[PDB]
């Protein structure tokens, strides 16, 4: 789940 959760954080921040 956290790890999925920061994935994707970071893919919409770039």
């Amino acid at each position: 789940a956290a790890a999925a959760a920061l994935a994707a954080a970071l893919a919409q921040a770039l």
